[PDB]
């Protein structure tokens, strides 16, 4: 049966334009496409891949779990996932977990938890969620609606009501829209499409007073921030302020599908028997693999496996970039980086980072003046370095392209 | 340390009530906890396991795609989930697919299409969402508030506006909030929760014929009667009434997180670049399961065996219901079968679900008054005997 990139063009409803290559396999940081062509992935599925390529230890974790049984549904716990919950209860300021399958579903659920809450404590009259411009907390109509790209909403009107946008980093612009009718204030510790925007310290602790004050849930969405990402296994540790819910998906499954919601005891209280559900989250084999990816992440050599990366890419983009002067500024914190043009190539992003792909390099984008890097918390010092030539012959053509 | 009942009750945000045992192994349709306790499993994952646990095929295809590569994002197509797209575009009225990881994320992109369709070609004011009380389609705030059971709903307001409910197989309860205004109208074949109660033939066609009057979009939820459940691949080339479209998941990925919407050619094209989208869906890995899947039911002997078994539930059922008076009706289609409890027993189907698994056979509810069987598609005639074996020595009991 062959398979053309042509083919995609025909059956798939067109919501992507993806790569002119089709990948067939990877191992590590390599990925190789139908024709043996090679790049160095550090786009690393966009931030999922937190180990990289078929790892042999995911891998074993797999076939391991699938051949004793994968699903039941939600009637019927199992140890994988009870192991992971409390691996993740361990690690984190969370008492309970509920799972599912991706990151839109971890914030529904954070969303709905955070309404329940406050119709249940306060009245059904405190329903606000505050959320910032240029955040992305996915695709559902509920968490498109919660994100600031309305170019992403508009169309599929009449959205849930009660939700209003902030500027991201600026405290005063949160403080006028939430007050005692806000049930929750819903935040990316860096605003990862957004341009891989770090949050202030102050903006965060700011955040963190005005829900204490108003009593308003703190929600961080860890989605894309999460699971080893910042050199930490969660960045609101680096930062220091603790939310009251947290959602995790994209590493969490090392590449299996998963996200979870990590909640306090009187959150958690609060979602009683019937009033939430799933039917594939909390399965054995994602529990499995997810379990698999914290023993391995979670690790004091891993993560500052991550903060000695993040030098490795910086110094280099920095010599990248005394040669070619493309970017204003590099961003970000660990190994969620963003490269930010000037104003001579400001919306290229993606033309750069298509030029990458030609030189053998997968880069990503964060909106069309950043080019981002988000690759495998333990892609080697010789993958780096490959990519970097890759990505520095990649800018040599484009600033004559 | 070791795992126990009791951690799930300290561990994880209590929106279930699970089992006393945990499961830890299971091959077809038998399953065992980790006392080695034996169980039939006709609870069949809810609909999901339609080949049965730990399937080897299912295995090594998964296994075989793993040392490859499991995901990258959309940003790059893959040959599994193109391969597994056109098998669904071959086998069905579908011309395109999206691919997502749940019933309801493939309910909410159906939804989301039928919104920016009519709003492209009509304008803004033509969302009027049609759904049917008792239905069920997830638990995201749109999916949920497309449910009919405002219970599930209620806490979690505001509810995305513009959606009303009808009364299931009533023709003139749709009739009357369908109109020029309404973009789609989402109904399930058999509604699956609300208690395994089959749209009538002329139900559905008349959905059909209101939808093409007012120009709405009708979308078939099949996350539950699809792939092979009924006895044809989905529930609709049963009763002959295509819908514009289609949402598939559950058994669909055979136990991997996959789903899916199916489309028409014309409905696919207004969903351009970047207006919808997720990270998982349509990663290579559910895609190699999700096909071997396919490869596996869409055949006539699995679909024709799906028919025979329904009669071995049926049969044996109204023998047990001769024998012990529980039930004023055994109904469904294929493989999706409701026993509806009597008067005299009504709203008792989880004390008989919980007597059942005390018995060794797993067995669903469906709403309090019905108790639900959705076993795997390829149930062995012995595991239908002695998981019904042991229904009946639970209904025995039961009965007192
Ligand atoms: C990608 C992402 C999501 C949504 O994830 P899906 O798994 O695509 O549904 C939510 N939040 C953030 C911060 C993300 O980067
Ligand atoms: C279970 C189910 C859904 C929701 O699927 P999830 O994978 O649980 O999100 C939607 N529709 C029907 C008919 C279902 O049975
Ligand atoms: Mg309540
Ligand atoms: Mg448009
Ligand atoms: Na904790
Ligand atoms: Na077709």
């Amino acid at each position: 049966q062959p398979i053309t990139r042509e083919n995609f063009d025909e059956w798939m409803i067109p919501v992507y334009a993806p790569a002119p290559f089709i990948p067939v396999r990877g191992e590590g940081s390599r990925l190789w496409d139908q024709q043996g062509k090679e790049y160095i992935d550090f786009a690393g599925g966009i931030a999922v891949n937190a180990l990289g390529h078929a790892h042999p230890e995911l891998r074993e974790a797999l076939n391991e779990q699938a051949s004793k049984f994968w699903h039941t549904g939600n009637g019927y716990t199992n140890e994988p996932v009870l192991r992971l919950a409390k691996k993740l209860i361990d690690a984190t300021f969370a008492d309970r977990v509920f799972f599912c399958n991706s990151g839109a579903e971890a914030n529904e659920a954070a969303l709905k938890l955070a309404r329940k809450f406050a119709h249940d404590r306060y009245g059904s009259h405190k329903s606000g969620i505050v959320a910032f411009k240029n955040a992305f907390h996915g695709r559902t109509l509920f968490t498109v609606s919660a994100g600031g790209q309305p170019a992403y909403s508009q169309d599929f009107a009449p959205l849930p009501a009660d939700i209003r946008h902030a500027a991201y980093n600026d405290i005063n612009s949160a403080s006028a829209l939430i007050d005692d009718s806000t049930c929750a204030v819903i935040v990316e510790p860096i605003q990862g499409e957004g341009g891989v925007v770090p949050a202030s310290n102050a903006f965060l602790q700011g955040l963190r007073e005005l829900c204490n004050r108003h009593n308003a849930l703190l929600i961080f969405d860890e989605v894309q921030t999460g699971v080893g990402r910042t050199g930490e296994l969660y960045a609101y540790m680096h930062y220091g302020v603790t939310p009251d819910l947290l959602t995790t998906a994209k590493a969490l499954g090392g590449g299996f599908p998963v996200g979870a919601l990590l909640a306090t005891e009187e959150c958690a209280r609060v979602m009683t028997v019937g009033t939430h559900g799933t039917t594939y989250g909390g399965n054995p084999l994602a529990s499995a693999v997810a379990g698999k990816v914290l023993e391995l992440i979670n690790t004091p050599e891993m993560l500052n496996g991550v903060k000695q990366r993040h030098d490795w890419f910086v110094e280099r983009l920095n010599t990248i970039n005394h040669r070619y002067g493309l970017f204003s500024e590099v961003r970000g914190l660990g190994l969620l980086i963003g490269c930010v043009l000037n104003a001579d190539y400001a919306g290229q992003a993606k033309q750069i980072s298509q030029e990458a792909a030609k030189a053998g390099v997968m880069v990503l984008i964060a909106g069309g003046n950043v080019v981002r890097f988000a690759p495998a918390l333990n892609v080697s010092e010789e993958e780096v370095t490959t990519g970097l030539d890759r990505f520095a012959a990649a800018c040599e053509h484009f600033v004559s392209r």
